[PDB]
Parts: C-alpha cells; sequence; structure tokens
C-alpha cells in the first residue's frame, strides 16, 4: 500500500519484544520499506486461501497471541534478508529485490510452512508438534531460502536434487540464525517443535542420526515416501556441511573445519554458478570442490577440507 514508513512494537511466539517495520495509511500494515521492495506479511486468517489480508493493526502495537506469528514472520523475513545482502550481496530471493510475501495463521492447527512458488506460508503447528513455526528464525530463513533456490539452481524436488535442495535450506537456515545470534546451533526448528519436549528438533544438522535421518550415502533412503526422502536423505549433505564448517572425525575420516563464513561462500557460488536442477550428491561435490578452488585456489586446505567431508559422508 501506499503510505509512509513508521516503526512499530511487539512480541513474538517466544515472548520477546521487538520492532517492527510497518507502513501506515489509516490502519498500521506489517509492510517494511525499508528493504528492497518491500517485505509484506499477511492474515490467512486460519483459512487456506493465500496470501489473505495484508496484516492491519490500529495502534502500531503488536502485543496481542494472534499477533506473535506475524510479528516473527515479519521481522525474521528482514532478518533473512539482510544476511543475504550483507553477506552474499544479493537483493532479494531473484536478486532483483523482489517483494517479500509471507501468511500466517495458514489452516487450523498446521504443522508445517511452505514457499507455494511465490510467498511463505507459515502454520500455527497443534500446540503438541508445532508451536507457530515463524517463531523459529531457521525455518522463516529455511522458507525463503526455497525461493533463492528457484532463482538459481533450480533444483528439482524429488530425489538427490531434492534433498540437496532441503539442504541448502537447511544450511542457510541455520547460517542465518547464526547472523542473528540468538542462541544459534546447528539443529533445526528448535524453537518451535515439541513445546512439550525439551532439548529436542526437528533435524539435526551436527548429528542427523539421532532422528534417524542418515549420516553416510550408504545409509539413503530409496523409498518414494517424501518425493523420496528429500527431508530425510538431507541428513547427508547437512552432514558433510557441518564437518566443512565444524571439523571432526566420521566414519573413521577426520575433517578439518574452515567455518561457517567459508562453508556460507563455498556454498553460495555452488547453489549460484554451478548447481542445475537435475544436481545429484556427486555434482553437489565436484560443484562445491569447483567453488572452493574459485575462492580459496586449488591447493588450498578449503578445498583439501570439502573433499575431506564428502569422503566422510560416502560421496564421491
Ligand atoms: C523447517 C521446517 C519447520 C519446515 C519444512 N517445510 P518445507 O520448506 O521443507 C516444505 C514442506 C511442504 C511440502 C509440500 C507441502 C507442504 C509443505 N517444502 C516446501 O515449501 O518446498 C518448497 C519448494 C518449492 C519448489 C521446489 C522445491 C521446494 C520442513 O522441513 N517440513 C517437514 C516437516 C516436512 O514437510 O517433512
Ligand atoms: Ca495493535
Ligand atoms: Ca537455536
Ligand atoms: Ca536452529
Ligand atoms: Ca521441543
Ligand atoms: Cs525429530
Ligand atoms: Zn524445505
Amino acid at each position: 500500500i501506499t503510505g509512509t514508513s513508521t516503526v512499530g512494537v511487539g512480541r513474538g511466539v517466544l515472548g520477546d519484544q521487538k520492532n517492527i517495520n510497518t507502513t501506515y495509511s489509516t490502519y498500521y500494515y506489517l509492510q517494511d520499506n525499508t528493504r528492497g521492495n518491500g517485505i509484506f506479511t499477511y492474515d490467512a486468517k486460519y483459512r487456506t486461501t493465500l496470501p489473505g489480508s495484508l496484516w492491519a493493526d490500529a495502534d502500531n502495537q503488536f502485543f496481542a497471541s494472534y499477533d506473535a506469528p506475524a510479528v516473527d514472520a515479519h521481522y525474521y523475513a528482514g532478518v533473512t534478508y539482510d544476511y543475504y545482502k550483507n553477506v552474499h550481496n544479493r537483493l532479494s530471493y531473484d536478486g532483483n529485490n523482489a517483494a517479500i510475501r509471507s501468511s500466517v495463521h495458514y489452516s487450523q492447527g498446521y504443522n508445517n510452512a511452505f514457499w507455494n512458488g511465490s510467498q511463505m506460508v507459515y502454520g500455527d503447528g497443534d500446540g503438541q508438534t508445532f508451536i507457530p513455526l515463524s517463531g523459529g528464525i531457521d525455518v522463516v530463513a529455511h522458507e525463503l531460502t526455497h525461493a533463492v533456490t528457484d532463482y538459481t539452481a533450480g533444483l528439482i524436488y524429488q530425489n538427490e536434487s531434492g534433498a540437496i535442495n532441503e539442504a541448502i535450506s537447511d544450511i542457510f537456515g541455520t547460517l542465518v540464525e547464526f547472523y542473528a545470534n540468538k542462541n544459534p546451533d546447528w539443529e533445526i526448528g528448535e524453537d518451535v517443535y515439541t513445546p512439550g519436549i525439551s532439548g529436542d528438533s526437528l533435524r539435526s544438522m551436527s548429528d542427523p542420526a539421532k532422528y534417524g535421518d542418515p549420516d553416510h550415502y550408504s545409509k539413503r533412503y530409496t523409498g518414494t515416501q517424501d518425493n523420496g526422502g528429500v527431508h530425510i536423505n538431507s541428513g547427508i549433505i547437512n552432514k558433510a556441511a557441518y564437518l566443512i564448517s565444524q571439523g571432526g572425525t566420521h566414519y573413521g575420516v577426520s575433517v578439518v573445519g574452515i567455518g561457517r563464513d567459508k562453508l556460507g561462500k563455498i556454498f553460495y557460488r555452488a547453489l549460484t554458478q554451478y548447481l542445475t536442477p537435475t544436481s545429484n550428491f556427486s555434482q553437489l561435490r565436484a560443484a562445491a570442490v569447483q567453488s572452493a578452488t574459485d575462492l580459496y585456489g586449488s591447493t588450498s586446505q578449503e578445498v583439501a577440507s570439502v573433499k575431506q567431508a564428502f569422503d566422510a559422508v560416502g560421496v564421491k
């Protein structure tokens, strides 16, 4: 909408107070004009019609329980935009400052979040498996990263290419979580998953097998559920990325860690310059090796560590 940029205040899903960029024209709308061509947050009103209504508020204060998922979807989209711009010189998901749209309160008791080809969408959860999913910064950045992938490598959402697509979203979701630097970890979704169980998460990148996901190519899922295991076999790539950054010895193979920032540079370059819609795990290894060669040189530790990490997870 046309209006003037304003700054509201509210509380997110976890009860934390934050300022949000809004737009005033009769109402205060969840429309942040400070980033690209805007970040816009919508109310789906417990239905499945999308996007729903641009979020309108009478007083620019967002402390109601119903407001909390919207506050976080809006704010964490801003953090994610900032990460891509400041760290990778990428302007929004398309590289040309496309408007970023999110809807919250999607459906009833909906235990998921998604990118629908055009926007991000967040369920509220059922209060048992999830609380409102925009409360997880890694979740928000995971969804927005699906948009980045759509506009870059375009990895098809099935089998190995789809597991790479998933892992890219988990990797950058985690790097955004570290960028914001609030309780960062290598787990996925811990802030919104299972409110009645402490210390768990939807997935782990540091130890995927803690939740039955594979951590070695010899343990990959080959069936048809989950689009050929896209959320399962992502553990093999997530583990490789974790090893590149943090190091470790895994199935007897030692990896010298090179840190999160270099992991992010290598995988961002692979995603944007080398991966294609049909890339498989072996092709991802080659793309990561070439990316690290471009950035650091063929004789570098960074290239050696990429090779060690893929060796450790059984990907040649
Ligand atoms: C980070 C977590 C909290 C959310 C994350 N959702 P997610 O982002 O993985 C969501 C899952 C989904 C698919 C279809 C319909 C509805 C929902 N997938 C999704 O949005 O895929 C977007 C996409 C579009 C084109 C090509 C490739 C990908 C996830 O891991 N979902 C698990 C629970 C799953 O769906 O198994
Ligand atoms: Ca209000
Ligand atoms: Ca965390
Ligand atoms: Ca996390
Ligand atoms: Ca939990
Ligand atoms: Cs789990
Ligand atoms: Zn995903």
